């Protein structure tokens, strides 16, 4: 583990004008205390999940939601952005941004913790959307998140928010199954893939080699799980994950670095080796 983290730091110091793409999953938010929508519990939500959902993921299915918004509403209450403090790993992303070495973070999480830790909106790509905004599912009119958040406080929750223009259901801009993923996801990955193949030279007579770091995901859900094998072979991949998964398990590459480590301790150790503790510590205390 510490040797692998050493190599990541050494690569970054050998390529100081190169940037890093992160691809992340639910594992980077577990230390924040965010419930897993699949896990049991005591709330109204777990009662509804057990009684009303034909399968766990239907809480995110747009056809189910139209027939019965209550399960999703009760889940949004427990995932409410603002409840949870971003993790050390989330702040590592902000630190890389401050150091100008964050190319992008592709996140499968809806919790908005990357943005809340201070990562810029244009550096975040959401594979399932997020709670950042609300929209009508029928016509697309933008709503202030506050209107949806007001309903979440009612006891009980009834009279779900409806569009004042067309009367259809309003919900956070999470991409539900049955909804199209925005064009910006695929076009951003197209552009960033092209950048991963680019020859970028600055200091000396050598290119600035980038890096892709995959963290806290089991790489079992498609289409997101297709991205790691789409990283060019000539670009070094890191997997920081409690288990080896996805393309790192089947078609491991000679240059792959696999680190079985918790995301928060990986961040501490990486910052350790990079010599960025002082900058990192200021960010953690401010937020
Ligand atoms: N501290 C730690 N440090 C390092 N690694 C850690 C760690 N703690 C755990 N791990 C490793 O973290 C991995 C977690 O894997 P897991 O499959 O749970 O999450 P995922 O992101 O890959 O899921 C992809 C999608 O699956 C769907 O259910 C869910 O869809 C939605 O939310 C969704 C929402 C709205 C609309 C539509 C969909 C999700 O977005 C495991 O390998 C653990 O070993
Ligand atoms: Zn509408």
């Amino acid at each position: 583990t510490e040797m692998s983290v050493r190599k990541i730091a050494a690569h970054m110091k050998s390529n100081p004008n190169a940037k890093v793409i992160f691809m992340v999953g639910a594992g980077i938010s577990t230390s924040c205390g965010i419930p897993d929508f699949r896990s049991p519990g005591t709330g109204l939500y777990h009662n509804l999940a057990r009684l009303k959902l034909p399968y766990p993921e239907a809480v995110f299915d747009v056809d189910f939601f139209q027939s019965d918004p209550l399960p999703f509403y009760t889940l949004a209450k427990e995932l409410y952005p603002g409840n949870f403090r971003p993790s050390k790993f989330h702040y590592l992303l902000k630190l890389f941004q401050d150091k100008d070495v964050l190319k992008r973070v592709y996140t499968q999480n809806i919790d908005t913790l990357e943005r809340q830790a201070g990562v810029k909106d244009d550096l975040i790509i959401e594979a399932h959307g997020s709670f950042a905004h609300c929209h009508c599912i029928g016509c697309g009119k933008v709503y202030p998140p506050q209107v949806f958040k007001s309903k979440l406080a009612e006891h009980p929750i009834k009279d779900f928010v409806k569009c004042d223009v067309c009367g259809e259901l309003v919900k956070p801009a999470i991409v539900f199954f049955g909804e199209d993923l925005p064009d910006s996801f695929s076009e951003t990955w197209l552009n960033d893939s092209e950048w991963l193949r680019e020859k970028i030279t600055t200091s000396g007579k050598h290119p600035q080699q980038p890096l892709v770091i995959v963290v806290g995901t089991s790489l079992a859900v498609y289409p997101f799980a297709s991205l790691p094998e789409e990283i060019p072979r000539k670009v070094k991949r890191v997997l920081c994950n409690l288990e080896t998964v996805g393309d790192f398990k089947a078609n491991k590459r000679p240059t792959d670095l696999i680190v079985h480590q918790y995301s928060d301790e990986f961040a501490e150790q990486l910052v350790e080796e990079l010599g960025w503790q002082e900058d990192f510590e200021k960010i953690l205390t401010a937020q």
